[PDB]
């Protein structure tokens, strides 16, 4: 029996609800806090099961928690923490999104409400960003290797080498994307983590930039999966990412497959 397993045992329909099992309740954290700029704890209310795994989420060059909000309820309804901040400006570089979700992830560990704090395992974090947050998602699991999980989304850094990632990766990418083109920056970077990293990369058809921004059934179902394996040592949710999955909206997937 895995202590981590939360939730009844999935389907490909309860992956794809926008509602989980589990009852959400918010609170806002003051971006006067230390090390960034605030944000929104999405915390599961039931506590019978076990405490739970958490993710921090950092939005894009010049964005806000809000252009990530819609991750709030929908992964924190499946058993999760999620953590929606905003950086210390909004012209921040990947490389200080990477400290400031690891200072998201400090906060809810030493100083976050008794609410946030009794329903948290400390041990078991993750962290996931778009664009600029996902360039800055990969420059966290550099900065800290003790991370269970990493979403970059549709990421944007300048530097393309990460053969030194330690936590598992899975990078989207949209291919039509423009601003972060997945040839120079989604696929370069997946190439670049270690071959025997537990990794994937899951290219959405005809999606742009801006696609993790809003509602995304493609991209909640896997992001959900990916936290499920790893965060929680889940290996109900394997089904789901090996083999490759095999969805319409998905334009190419490649993996490491088993984990
Ligand atoms: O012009 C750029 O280099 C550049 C432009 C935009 C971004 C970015 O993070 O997009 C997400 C904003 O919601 C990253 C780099
Ligand atoms: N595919």
């Amino acid at each position: 029996p895995n202590p981590y397993e939360r939730g009844p045992d999935p389907t490909e329909d309860s992956i794809e609800a926008i509602r989980g099992p589990f009852s959400v309740a918010t609170e806002r954290v003051s971006s006067f806090a230390s090390g960034f700029g605030g944000g929104t704890i999405y915390y599961p209310r039931e506590t019978d099961e076990g405490t739970f795994g958490a993710v921090a989420v950092a939005p894009g060059f010049t964005a806000s928690q809000g252009s990530m909000s819609w991750y709030g309820e929908r992964v924190a309804s499946h058993g999760f923490i999620v953590f929606t901040i905003d950086t210390n400006t909004r012209l921040d570089a990947p490389g200080q999104r990477g400290r400031q979700l690891l200072a998201a992830l400090d906060y809810l560990v030493e100083r976050s409400d008794r609410k946030v704090r009794e329903r948290l395992d400390p041990n078991r974090l993750a962290v996931m960003g778009h664009a600029m947050g996902g360039g800055g998602s990969l420059e966290a699991t550099v900065m800290r290797p003790s991370l269970k999980a990493s979403i970059p989304l549709t990421p944007w850094h300048l530097d393309k080498t990460w053969g030194q990632v330690q936590v598992p990766t899975f990078i989207i990418g949209a291919e039509l994307d423009t601003i972060a083109p997945v040839s120079t920056h989604a696929k370069p970077f997946y190439e670049s983590l270690p071959s025997s990293l537990p990794k994937a990369y899951m290219e959405l058809c005809g999606a742009t930039h801006f696609a993790p921004n809003i509602p995304n059934t493609t991209i909640a179902k896997y992001v959900i999966s990916w936290l499920k394996r790893f965060v929680d040592e889940d290996t109900r949710y394997s089904q789901f990412l090996c083999p490759n999955p095999t969805d319409r909206a998905i334009c190419e997937y490649r993996s490491t497959c088993p984990y």
